[PDB]
């Protein structure tokens, strides 16, 4: 149920970009803090790709707008959805936009 609020905003492709969340009727962004290749994997297999090919910190994909909606997030690698994930409360960052996270993964054109 998952699957459908999350997106990969301003990549090459579908596949890539700054993560964006839907959360209480908004989307917003993902803070590097923290931001590793365990959550990276996890955002993309929710996503249906087979795996991750890279994760980026300080807005690689261009400053989000809007609401940081996580924060600190600490996948441990194995979860179906980032939302299962160990991060913060919802909302509540210690971050800029300048800190947005993004994702490459795994595909195949
Ligand atoms: C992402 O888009 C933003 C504006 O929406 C832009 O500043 C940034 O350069 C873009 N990233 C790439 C890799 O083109
Ligand atoms: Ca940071
Ligand atoms: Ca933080
Ligand atoms: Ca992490």
């Amino acid at each position: 149920m998952d699957f459908t609020m999350i997106r990969l905003v301003n990549g090459s492709g579908p596949h890539q970009g700054r993560v964006e969340v839907f959360h209480d009727r908004r989307w917003g962004t993902v803070c590097d803090d923290g931001w590793d290749k365990k959550d990276g994997d996890v955002v993309c297999r929710m996503l249906g790709f087979h795996g991750v090919e890279e994760v980026y910190r300080t807005a690689r994909f261009g400053q989000g707008t809007g609401r940081i909606w996580m924060d600190d997030v600490n996948c441990k690698g194995t979860e179906s959805s980032i939302f299962h994930c160990q991060f913060s409360k919802w909302g509540v960052t210690n971050c800029g936009h300048a800190e947005d996270a993004g994702v490459t993964c795994t595909s195949h054109h």
